[PDB]
């Protein structure tokens, strides 16, 4: 197995820039060694610098439900991109997509476009100030809404994976606001609520965590939040930026049946280009510029090539048995790879909804980030090394979820399962 | 002149989106509020969804510095695109990119990407503070450096435009370890720090203003800012994501060779795709996740698209005779718009830097914000509406610099300046 290529590339990158990486999750910091510079992709496979062909698991962190360079989508850039890439000003294009995510989310009724989740969260962020005239702000352990300043406590996706404190440039002054709690535990919020009356302005949480490993909700939990939100005057918003199109064409809040006042989305909205957005109940969005008081800009929000991307995405998740595969198969590989891991003799677990999945090296269950915090995270450096030489990417940490597409097969899982056989078989 | 199609588009999205737009200033709000749709834009001109074709002087908010639709730009893009569009681990693209944008701009060693100058701009305050250790920034009246937090006290773009306040989601604990003067002032700049010692990060701002009109730095200000800022062992930084690559190749820095610690980039580097970029002294740049401690990350960072419209679009400038083209073409229209003036009558005052301009209904001369706001908005918004007519596109709004394109010929440069004077002989 040589990774020559991916070696002296990722080498004159330190170089460059901070770690030789535009982002600190490519990192194989923690996951032993250095990274693998990929080529192209295509489908369910991506090809390094070096020839290597893998199996994706990652599908570019989320954007690639449907699958690598989907031809359809494609293509419908080329002839999208004769017209100019971005404009500066209205297109209708914007139309049709908000009208498609009107629809698709059941929260949502009026939305605003923006470039990516951290955008889309930070926008969010002031509107619930703004909404309910309050500061404070609850925000659960071990989650991730971008790296927007008072977001940057307590957080998971790389600072966890990285080992790394809360903040190092934001102000003791605003840290201040956002209150913490451990994921799940709904008896920490009430405690904070009427320990801090008047103050708060809402909960915001990945309805099913995917930065501290894969963690789905308690049963009650979610509906909780509503309620005690409800009888506080506060909010209550999804970050759906990877789960949102992936859990459910609707999300999380259409499967589980909970509907909050907010919502945030990001990646599939894309379709691999830089898009996000937010949006929620009609009354809350009016206090945003121009037809309210909260002001956010954005030079590029709305270019017609994101806009376009997206909106291709959007209709053929809407085909019939789109979610109903994306079951199946996630399902034959998390149980695949639990029942080797027993047959290994190896403490494992984990599970999955629709094409969205984790697996850690412990015993488990894992209800919080505290739980995850005790997955072997040696064993699981040696396993992906070795998952790696066979042909399979995995998500460089154990902190992560991994992803599956419509262009994944059941000959991709089997493929899989042999190599995680062979893998495990050692370690 | 029907502009039937986009007023029942536009109509239409305001119940679908905010103000029905994606960013405030395509409102029209400011100059009559009724905005007009795009279809499609090529070369120096764009076109209704009414069939009207315009001259662009707005040429999408900054980036489409090489003209609208570049054969160059775009068939590179239909040959990447080939290679799927997000990867979500490195490339070696990031690096050509890179290494292109330290050899650029001086201040540059190392460069890290990200989705907007608004991320950038986010990301530079931290770390700025993240150095020093020190939580107070100076900043200055209608500089606009990215719709944070932080910074949406006194800014640019919509706020210095349709006179935007200071917080709109921001807390009196957000917007107070920032520090405000007005801009052109060394004494003011001074005192701050003299009335704060040992508690200022440093000192960001826009090297020339384009976001309250376009507005230049006096004498020796820059200088002056250098100077005072080294002494108190404070940062200097430069948002150079309107400024450069449009006003020199090394920006403002290279230009008048003031040399800040960071910079920010954004909007040309794109090639007309979200994109944004954020460097500076090596020393300082180490702190950046997964180099340092300071985290910062973005899931559609460093995409193959963007940086291959980014080294496009770099080398078009680096051809013969660019900057030289449009410091010809820019002073053309720009004196002959206030040659304009003063033969029918109406007070006015400008100027121009390379392909950038401004043009304010006042004689001026314009040192700063509260100098810009004495100009005429009614019969700025009058004589927008008219060279509308005309079949020109102009920013519509006062506070808005105009910019200039490679592809702009001194044919419609003449044809401009004959619509000003068809239209000025009204109002
Ligand atoms: C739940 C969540 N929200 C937001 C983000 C960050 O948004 P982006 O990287 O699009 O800026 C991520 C990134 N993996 C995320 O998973
Ligand atoms: C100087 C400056 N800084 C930051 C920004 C933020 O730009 P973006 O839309 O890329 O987030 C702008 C946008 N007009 C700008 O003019
Ligand atoms: N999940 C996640 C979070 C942040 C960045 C990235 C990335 O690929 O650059 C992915």
């Amino acid at each position: 197995f040589k990774t020559i290529k991916s070696d002296e590339i990722f080498a004159a990158a330190q170089k460059l820039m901070p770690g030789g990486v535009s982002s600190p999750v490519r990192a194989f910091k923690s996951v032993g060694g250095q990274p693998i510079v990929f080529d192209r992709v295509k489908d369910a496979y991506a090809w390094d610098v070096d020839g290597n062909r893998y199996i994706d698991y990652v599908g570019t962190w989320g954007p690639a439900i449907c699958g690598h360079a989907h031809p359809e989508v494609i293509e419908a850039l080329k002839v999208a991109m004769e017209k100019g890439t971005s404009f500066g000003a209205p297109c209708a294009l914007e139309n049709v997509l908000a009208e498609m995510v009107n629809d698709a989310v059941p929260s949502i009724e009026m939305v605003r476009f923006v470039n990516s989740g951290t955008e889309a969260c930070m926008a969010v962020l002031r509107l619930m100030r703004a909404y309910t005239g309050r500061d404070k702000i609850i925000k659960f352990e071990g989650c991730y809404h971008g790296h927007a300043d008072m977001f940057l406590v307590k957080a998971g996706s790389g600072v966890a994976t990285l080992g790394l404190p809360s903040s190092p440039g934001v102000p003791k002054k605003t840290t201040a606001n956002t209150l913490t709690t451990p994921y799940n535990d709904l008896e920490a919020v009430k405690a904070l609520f009427a320990e801090n009356p008047g103050e708060i302005a809402g909960v915001i949480l990945e309805p099913i965590v995917g930065n501290s490993g894969f963690i789905v909700p308690d049963a009650g939990f979610l509906e909780g939040l509503r309620e005690i939100t409800l009888e506080h005057d506060a909010l209550l918003v999804f970050d759906e930026v990877m789960t949102g199109f992936r859990i459910a064409y609707g999300g999380v809040q259409e499967k589980f049946g909970v509907t909050p006042d907010l919502t945030t989305l990001g990646k599939i909205i894309g379709g691999g280009l830089p898009v996000g957005a937010y949006g929620g109940k009609r009354e809350i969005m009016q206090l945003v510029a121009p037809a309210g008081p909260m002001y956010q800009a954005g030079t590029l929000s709305g270019n017609p090539l994101a806009m376009t991307a997206g909106i291709k995405t959007l209709e053929l998740l809407r085909q019939p048995g789109t979610y109903e595969y994306l079951d199946q198969i996630t399902k034959r590989l998390s149980d695949g790879l639990l029942a080797i891991a027993q047959e290994t003799g190896h403490a494992a677990c984990g599970g999955q909804v629709s094409g969205m999945f984790g697996f850690f090296f412990t015993e488990g269950p894992v209800h919080n980030y505290e739980d995850a915090k005790k997955s072997d995270l040696q064993k699981f450096s040696r396993f992906h090394r070795g998952m790696l030489e066979q042909g399979i990417y995995l998500a460089p940490s154990q902190f992560e979820a991994g992803f599956t597409s419509l262009a994944h097969t059941e000959e991709d899982i089997d493929a899989t399962l042999a190599a995680a056989r062979t893998v495990m078989s050692a370690l």
